[PDB]
């Protein structure tokens, strides 16, 4: 519906710093590349 991509790493339309962890599950926990909401699937 908009460019704001609704996400963990996004509150009403802009996105975390890069580099917070949106996700922090016991099974793994996603970060912010600071690009867009989507919290890539690639843990650290």
């Amino acid at each position: 519906a908009m460019d704001c991509t609704t996400g963990p790493c996004c509150r009403q339309c802009k996105l975390k710093p890069a580099g917070t962890t949106c996700w922090k599950t016991s099974v793994s926990s996603h970060y912010c590349t600071g690009r867009s909401c989507e919290c890539p699937s690639y843990p650290g």
